[PDB]
């Protein structure tokens, strides 16, 4: 036999250029997965700058049902064994252009599933990676899977189509912006069964990109054109954020705990009505400016720094004035 | 005329290697906070493998109740401002030296106070400090506060205490010295003293611990197990959450709530099976699972156990809102 | 009356997401420099992953002469300013698209400076990046210059090549990518088009390459190399530097010296020894002492054998200055 | 056998809290090493905050004569073996209680090779960890190593002596400058065969450390006594650096050429008049204040800014202009 670990290797499912994907099974539990082999002898020849060295070192350990799991990593003197979920779906914009668009509720379903995995993602990455629609695959129960989990794509090899309009251009982004202009196309191309800008040659292509108009199908309700031009804003600062996706009543609906986290938001029974007056007086605003920012956890913003700072040198103590520790820190 | 920002800057509160620390008011609010001046010059000057320049970067506006906060960075062509807290008690330690030992009532607060940030420290902080109790102040509500968030203990210019693997100078990851530290300062409460410290550097090392005539059981098991000499035998944060001293009166807010602890985490079925299959019991196999241990085999053996159920929301998925640990 | 440090600002030059680039000029020397004006408030809105405020904290000053250089870097409560080597002239390859291709003398030379400055950003940018060929410009001097230093081609608002292994979105390295990314740029300079798009997407995939009239054997056989789709037949920085067409009329100050090459090297002994123990040949461990392969099991016995010994302190310790390379 | 990649395992040399240290020899060679086993299962029961899986992926295969060499690192499932030079030489500080002091020929000479390391570590660490004394070992040829290489000391296992001012003090420091505090006191001690800071108890102890004055036997040559007041500056911003005992003549005496690279420094050939006058009168400084910045390579100085911008910018091109390259560039 081939053996690692408790995990017993089997047929070759691809070679990369630095290994293999072995088709595998744990020798206890009979669960079948894929191992990603990674030769040290080949990375020690070709990273020379440390990339991959990095990426490696960077990934975890990823629970989510809708990106692929790297149930655990293991290491020999001369390989690297990758233990990852095993699905076998074959890329979704595959799907896409055998089967056609699907109808609402197929859409909603997969959307949702995979805006969850996109938002673990920000939430869990050392380092951020663009989604690529490529790296979307859908498992044999028709479940989402992010392919790319900080490591490139091993599961599938062997485009002429998207990019973000920050992307295209040779300008600077963060990224969860260019997720969601990505997440808006993937999202069309389920309804439509088309990319929202695809035309023929490369001038005209990025040209409409920086236009932002696209065709809407006539099944196409209201309620999704919405949701869909505002993930497709031009303007970064004015496009969609995964909050705004979250709240939204067309993508609310049928809507499975499970797939978001409980974050605990900003309560109405937290406001400190003094504390709040205060602050409008003593700067020119209005509370909606000031609750705004308590809503939004825009805490760095010179209302929310006074308001905490009146909030945490009450004399007597409050019930809901200890939102702090629950929350993680932010950065400068 | 020094003003920064929202703050007008006040009389130095204490001067340091690379800036001095002022006291500052808000220009609106009447509110007093403590602001440290770090000089890019000094740095600039000083620090040539870029370690203070990693440790300000690596810094997070911490808003912990009993951890110093940092409000806001502020800044300037030439300068840095750090606009934080002001606390003027002293250090806790040295409230204990003066004034005597405290009741079971106020250590027990107090103890759970400090770590309360404590367990804050080791979710956020990038890098790990080791605590210092020292770092640990007093403030005038009575209510402890620990100086160093990430860069200096800033406020202010004596036997010491170091957990045995410290003091050898073996490998440590820190929260276990932190769990022996903490111990220390637990005693220091309940007794005025330190448990073994009577000495000068040498025979510190080796030196159970005197116990005082009314100590219930209770919080002797508690200090006994935080004191233990084996770090694989030492208590561990979430050990002391679930000890009976601990649990009394605690506060609400203190500690965050996500332990997976029985429907949520119950499978009769892979429960017994990964026991089964592999040698082994119950008790090791939730250990592993309660802690962020996923990559020990019975916990991958039992993932892939969960993950191709057939039909199980409840369990199965409902846990992955927490976070994923590295290998 | 818009000024900032010794800088005066000027017309907006470009404007970015997250603030524009103004062009200014030194107030005691004429000198004029680009600024780009980061905000912090749009940036702050923006990266809530943290990912453009982790590449602005890796940023040294890069004074490389075919590189954009950045000067100084200046801090304002609400901006930050970084004052940058002011490059007027437009992307090299748009210059290729107007007026034709190059000939051999002045393809060479710029070649030279653009793989001399991709070798500096090998070596000194924190965080790699492909190079992109969109992203050298070409000054009125006729000097190539690299713009993304490592935030953004940050001067200015078209068939696309990508080496195989990056179009087939395999993992790569990067250097492998970007020494056949400086392949196509290359073959630009000698044809004015490029060796393989003729096309749109689909067939620029699997598309050697055409070779025009007068291309001597010298410098097709260089560009054959870079343009291996495969990464480890690929040619790699020091084999250009060793290429005769390469070496020709090669500046002085373009690459540093500190290849270990003949008698610094030579250890007759430990050359053959390992050579027997390990069934290899020569050329097989002579290549992983001179790259940081330290960690393959020749480079280690090799290693080994040379600290072990008696007296040679010319080939054995005159060789680590340079740095260790990791695991 | 017990054996591990090319490497035989042998005695057990000491156990640590995660794993023991074994006597090892290559295979094939035939050299003795020391190769300390790390047990993954132990780690991960400890490290939860990632602390020491951290401090294991920042080493890096160390290659100097006076360091403790990592020859390379083995993985396997449940093991990683670190395999080290084998250094057979107990403590520095334990040979000076029991020999007493050195002579200024043996004392320069271990000073030269302990200092060596020192800079080699500035260069090349991920993290900075300061110099301890107790890590400094002497093998069996009476050559310092310095033994912490970035995971603790393995070599040894069981003070009432040394900090320097800042670290005695709760305040913030960069290193390289209590590494020569810390420097300072191994290099008396070695010429002395005592602290120069060692009173009896806590109180009095640290507080002469503040104070600066240190005993100063008569054999010591004022040549010595000069580099130690240097180093042992209380106040950290006149304290000795690297440079100021590199260039020290007491140190610079019989000192060989290996054991510092050859850094390229500004050369006075180098110099442009033309650029300089201008600097100094567009200032008001004097070429002095400006030549220091040149030397001592302190360009982000306003006077180093405008002096380079002249230079990059002249038309005709000079030989001595380019030594940028060479260069690495420095961080913000």
């Amino acid at each position: 036999s081939v053996k690692i670990g408790h995990y017993i290797l089997g047929d070759t499912l691809g070679v990369g250029t630095f290994g293999k994907v072995k088709v595998g099974k744990h020798e206890l539990t009979g669960h079948a997965v894929a191992v990603k082999i990674l030769n040290r002898q080949k990375i020690r020849s070709l990273d020379v700058v440390g990339k991959i060295r990095r990426e490696i070192q960077n990934l975890k350990l990823f629970r989510h049902p809708h990106i692929i799991k790297l149930y655990q990593v293991i290491s020999t003197p001369s390989d690297i064994f990758m233990v990852m979920e095993y699905v076998s779906g074959g890329e979704l914009f595959d799907y896409i252009c055998k089967n056609g668009r699907l109808d609402e509720k197929e859409s909603r379903r997969l959307f949702q599933q995979i805006l969850s995995g996109v938002d673990y993602c920000h939430r869990h990455m050392v380092v951020h990676r663009d989604l690529k629609p490529e790296n979307v695959l859908l498992d044999a129960h028709m479940n989402a899977k992010i392919a790319d989990f900080g490591l490139s794509n091993m599961m599938s090899d062997g485009s002429p189509n998207y990019a973000a309009p920050e992307v295209i251009s040779g300008r600077l982004y963060a990224g969860p912006e260019v997720d969601i202009w990505s997440s808006g196309v993937i999202l069309y191309a389920l309804l439509c069964g088309t990319l929202p800008f695809d035309d023929d040659h490369v001038p005209t292509l990025f040209k409409k990109i920086c236009d932002g108009i696209f065709y809407t199908p006539q099944y196409l309700n209201p309620s999704v054109i919405s949701l869909l031009k505002h993930m497709l804003q031009v303007d970064p600062m004015k496009r969609a954020s995964i909050k705004d996706i979250r709240e939204h009543e067309w993508f609310k609906q049928d809507l499975p705990k499970y797939l978001f986290p409980e974050d605990p938001s900003y309560s109405t029974t937290m406001i400190d009505d003094e504390a709040l007056k205060e602050v409008c007086e003593k700067f020119e605003c209005s509370e909606e400016e000031v609750l705004s920012c308590l809503y939004n956890r825009n805490h760095q913003d010179p209302l929310a720094v006074a308001y905490h700072l009146i909030i945490d040198n009450r004399r007597i103590m409050n019930e809901a004035k200890d939102f702090y520790l629950a929350t993680s820190p932010p950065d400068s």
